[PDB]
């Protein structure tokens, strides 16, 4: 394992303990985004702009349209006697393709049962007349129907129109019909290119329809509030599925993923501090987490995953592997551990742990408060440590703390420590090492 | 060139291909975008908080009209005989600058003609009355006003002026104002410091506009569906070129670049894929683009650029030199390649390339479906090619697909492959193996 | 010092220079964000709308009021006779926590007492009754109350209330509760999961609140104009310091901090240029900045501050050691510096500096204007400087510009320069460079 007492010497305290989690089964629910409103109300004042909007609209939907089709003509059922009931992809026509796409051609033919049950309702869809309704597919299940500008026109323009002149009619409804069509660009403008391979968060979603994902959410079942875990994270996300060029409307399949608990593993945070050498002060470099998966060590990569509360959330099993001689320190080796000169005026230089302090006494003030008495580690020891039995609060910088019992043998001592090499990272200097080290094999003889 | 073969049999596939694009010799338009509106129908309540709004402005635009004077007052007309004919920089009062700094203080004053021009119609800038307007200059150029909060004072104000207290008028339009401030303090604030260098997409531009890029280009006279490349890749971008502080308002002059096509110059993917050494499961290291160039080899950085359906369009060329070793890999030398390992649940285990499939049998399920039988590949064997000599259709993992004629000489093996070095990847254990390795050299007598 | 003449030789050119800042003592001031608006003149219709509401607010407030009072049990004040005189962390029921975590939580118990007086004045909050307000604490402080839903309503449905039916009120105040409580969780959920370490900044917070920020700093006492250090850089953050279920709001205290001028330490931006080498082009690996403090050198991380116009604005001291081969040549030792290839059509040919001209004209056109001539540099020479001496404006690539007078001794020669060693920098090829080097210390013998 860990075996922390051999890093706490170097300034690596035992932080914080995650489970690990990654995207499992998911359910799904289907939604129809209308790029052309129905205009009732309006229709007297705004045929002029109206008409022009229809032709944008055909005219981005097209290649939309002719993608989706070049993808289904290279799926086929297998109605033949193949054992292997399914979907057959026509590697030679799709050409050239990673697993993914591969993949998503597949789910997009398996998808088209759910747009022939909602193309069969498109006279419904053409008549919501409201900013957001749910209809009833023959195949029974509940299609949410988006319908931002109808939202608008009924908010503002309805209302007031008794005050409004036909021409301001005109122009209003034209600024909000081109303010709609560059939200679109905006946010589905990556999947308008690339359907197939393309999926869309329900917040990127909701930007659509004023940021307002919550009515999103509650409309297809769901509390926002309950879901936060796979909502926050990213992993609620939808994919076009079909699209009419003469209603206007995209069919999006939303997928709501389960979370799989990994058996077995668990993400440990490590935290970092500052420890004095000669008077100097060094700090140890280590990742902020590491893996431990059925006692194996591994480097988690955790910008690409959601570390919330109590559990690490991913998309895919991010785990990579790890350096024998980070792997050392990882397992007691103090030896191995690179160390980097402490330059910042301000870097951390204690941390609490199971009720027991670690501070790096020689860069920040320590006092025992029951005796008044400053606290002195000697310049061959890296870091102190604050215990129960000589008192029961300490100070350590400018804040007062109370502190647990000692559990090792003993007493600790932080001298007999076997140090690390000194490192310096970035990517400029690193160039200028390698080339300076290279030097000594290009000059052997 | 990349010699294909010696690549698939350590899991690089070849990939799609793009053609290369710069950004080329641009149109312009020119764009007054409106500080202060024309505050006409609620001129009898507002007066208090337009007060301390035309304030807020100047106190915003003098330091900027301070900044392009100063520019300006470097920059001479070549009226003498010198025979390159155009302007001339002042060198010892700028000081100090990049050849950018320098450019871009020659276009402003390229660019001054235009603002005189645009400046003589003031009188007709301060009269718009209409959320956004066209106007024409004396130089018969088109000038696009945008005049935000008249747009919203038309909507939500006028039509309903009845029923609203003379203080509601007051707080509501002093809200619409501090609102629009703030809008512009986010969207142009890096230009406001620094005007000369600074440049604003239309997008960050279209979000002081309620984000209706659209409603711009179609007054500019574009259409945003027909830009695509440009537009999504960001390069329709503005810069200031004048300022008034006491009609308030900043004169843009927008860039639309055409895009040139590279001559004899291709990028190209490659797709990894993990294979087989000896029961253990290891991916080959290379960058997802090359670019070949009249048959040299180069790295893209592509994050940097927009990769669209068919091309990668970039601001400038960037293609930076590439090691030798690499090289090596992308000329057929296998055995310089870095390889590790996969720790991953998850990793890609098969591609599809002109028709055939290549697949990492022993980490993934292989079976020919018209003999209803697995595929076997021998432990020293690192990927399987499928092929339509032996079944028209195969299973891989839990997808069908159905594939094409190989094409080389005899039957391919992927036995006597020379591997590459193992290697493992990450800052912190870079720093660790680099120390580690300059051991030996400290050491050696 | 940084000996500018040796650098010059190998096309690094001394930039701009900059002052370094960093965050001082705060001053403060209290905000309350109210979940839950006062409902009067449509509380006759949003009923069923409102009671959904008002347990979604509760549901997501009770586990923050959980967290915080959990954080506050942690906290004792210093009633014994301990003569540092403060507040004392019951590290042992706290249990594992950095020192960052331990100072917020100190910090909280510190901040109680704005939320003793805030809660004294939930009746008045509870009446606002406008957009934004603000209200008097007995502490005399001022509270700044923000009510966004009331602003909604005030501006969009109060004017025409008797043009819409009682349904369709309904039905639009449940929308514009719905996308309110998406942008709260949008904006605060990072801090309603954990509130004592999260902060959040002033723009953030003014998302809910329709960005108005500017209005949201003119209530609160301050001109967003005025600020721009503080403001533009993310400094000005705020946090919560107590909840409450029952009215729905969270009160949030802001912090200004003031900026501490650092003692002796400057900024100094380096300009890269390109150079010949035998007719190659090449270009000197260095930061963009660096950091000289009382004659030491290190280097800044500048991504993680804001480069205004004069200075340099940073959370905390980032300061980074620096590798002694680069020191070198940032101290004149010219044979150091690693240089790298130039592949791009486009890298920085000049540069000006104290109205002097550098540049490489083996690769970018040189012409003296007074004689119409051009400038020749032998291929042993890295980079021509121009002179005042020869010719008062030089054509550099298509502009002309107007030089000063050199200021060394004798005149400037480029040949006898200590060209350093070639590198290349990527992630995937240094591991190769790397695993290729190690492979001779392990054949040593
Ligand atoms: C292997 O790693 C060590 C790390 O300790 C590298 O050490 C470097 O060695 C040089 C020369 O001994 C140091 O140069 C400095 O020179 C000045 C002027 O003489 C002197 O005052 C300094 O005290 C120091 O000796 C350099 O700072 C040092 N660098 C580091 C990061 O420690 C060593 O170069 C590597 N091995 C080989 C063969 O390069
Ligand atoms: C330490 O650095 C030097 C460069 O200063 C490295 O030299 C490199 O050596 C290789 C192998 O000779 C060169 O690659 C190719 O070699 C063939 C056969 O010699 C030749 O025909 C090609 O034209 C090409 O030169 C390479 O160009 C050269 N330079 C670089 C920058 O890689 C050397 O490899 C390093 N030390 C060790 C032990 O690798
Ligand atoms: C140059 O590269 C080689 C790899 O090609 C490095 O080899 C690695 O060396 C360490 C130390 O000997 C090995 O760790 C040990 O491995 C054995 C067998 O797995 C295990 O029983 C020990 O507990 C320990 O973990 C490491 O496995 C080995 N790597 C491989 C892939 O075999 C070598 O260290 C490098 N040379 C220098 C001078 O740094
Ligand atoms: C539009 O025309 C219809 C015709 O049936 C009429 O009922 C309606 O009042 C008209 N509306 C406007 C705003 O002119
Ligand atoms: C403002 O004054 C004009 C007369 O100058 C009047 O026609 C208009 O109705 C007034 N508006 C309000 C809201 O008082
Ligand atoms: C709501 O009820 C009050 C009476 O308490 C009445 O004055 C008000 O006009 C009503 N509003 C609506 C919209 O029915």
């Amino acid at each position: 394992s860990l075996h922390y007492d051999s890093l706490s010497k170097v300034g690596i305290i035992k932080g914080l303990t995650y489970n690990y989690k990654i995207k499992g089964s998911p359910s799904t629910k289907l939604m129809v985004v209308k790029l052309i409103p129905n205009i009732d109300g309006v229709r007297n004042c705004t045929q002029k702009q109206f008409d022009e909007y229809k032709n944008l609209v055909k005219n981005v939907l097209e290649p939309v349209k002719l993608a989706l089709n070049a993808m289904l003509d290279n799926v086929k059922s297998g109605n033949n006697k193949y054992r292997f009931a399914g979907a057959i992809m026509a590697g030679v026509a799709l050409g050239v393709a990673t697993a993914a796409t591969v993949t998503a051609g597949i789910a997009l033919h398996r998808s088209n049962e759910n747009a022939q049950a909602i193309a069969n309702m498109k006279n419904a869809i053409q008549n919501t007349n409201e900013a957001v309704k749910q209809l009833q597919l023959a195949n029974k299940q509940t299609l949410a129907v988006i319908d931002t500008i109808r939202g608008e026109i009924n908010n503002n323009i309805i209302p007031v129109i008794n005050q409004l002149s036909c021409d301001t009619i005109g122009l209003s409804v034209g600024i909000k019909l081109t303010q709609y069509y560059s939200e679109i660009l905006t946010a589905f403008g990556p999947a308008l290119q690339n359907p197939v391979n393309t999926r869309i968060t329900i917040q990127a979603i909701s930007s659509v329809f004023n940021r307002n994902f919550d009515e999103l959410l509650k409309i297809m079942g769901y509390t926002s509030g309950d879901l936060y875990e796979i909502l926050h994270s990213g992993l609620i996300r939808g994919n076009i599925i079909d699209v009419d060029v003469e209603a206007g409307y995209i069919a999006l399949e939303i997928e709501f993923p389960n979370l799989t608990l990994v058996p077995n593993a668990v993400v440990q945070e490590l935290m970092p501090i500052s420890y004095n050498v000669d008077g100097d002060e060094w700090v140890t470099l280590v990742p902020r987490f590491v893996l431990t998966r059925t006692t194996l060590l591994s480097n988690i990569d955790t910008s690409r995953c959601t570390v919330t509360e109590s559990s690490v959330i991913c998309d895919n099993d991010y785990a990579l592997p790890m350096s024998y001689e980070l792997i050392g320190c990882l397992q007691g080796d103090t030896s191995k551990c690179a160390r980097e000169k402490v330059v910042s005026s301000y870097v951390p230089r204690f941390a609490l742990s199971d009720g027991l302090v670690y501070a790096n006494c020689l860069n920040t003030i320590c006092r025992c408060m029951d005796t008044d008495t400053p606290i002195s580690q000697s310049l061959g020891t890296t870091v102190s440590l604050l215990d129960n039995k000589k008192c029961l609060v300490y100070q350590v910088g400018d804040i007062l703390i109370s502190v647990g019992s000692y559990l090792g043998e003993g007493e600790y001592s932080a001298d007999n420590v076997e140090l690390g090499p000194p490192v310096v990272i970035d990517k400029i200097d690193i160039g200028n090492q390698l080339a300076g080290i290279n030097q000594t094999l290009q000059n052997a003889e």
